[PDB]
């Protein structure tokens, strides 16, 4: 058989590959270094995946930017752009409805 993945963004104590080079932007070849844990192998017969340690990605990042406000520079923007997503739709929104519209 077969199985997709899921959307929406979640932090938990394992971090996926791709969501760190995204995140922390680091190399494909960087990551791979990193330990490779599969979670002792949680379900079989179904396509797995590698996870990284939260706690060891963030030295990756220190150890290639030098220092974690490198990285920071490029998460603020990051940061700020979903922010400004969600500001307008805010107001969009209203608390409710009053007067005429």
């Amino acid at each position: 058989g077969s199985s997709g993945s899921s959307g929406k963004y979640t932090q938990n104590n394992f971090i996926t590959g791709v969501r760190a080079i995204n995140e922390f932007c680091l190399k494909s070849s960087d990551l791979e270094q990193l330990r490779k844990i599969r979670r002792r192998s949680p379900h079989e017969d179904t396509e797995s995946f590698t996870v990284y340690l939260r706690s060891d990605v963030e030295a990756k990042s220190l150890e290639v930017w030098g220092s974690p406000e490198a990285l920071a520079r490029e998460k603020k923007l990051r940061k700020e752009a979903e922010i400004e997503y969600r500001e307008r739709l805010f107001r969009n929104q209203k608390i409710l409805r009053e007067y005429r519209d």
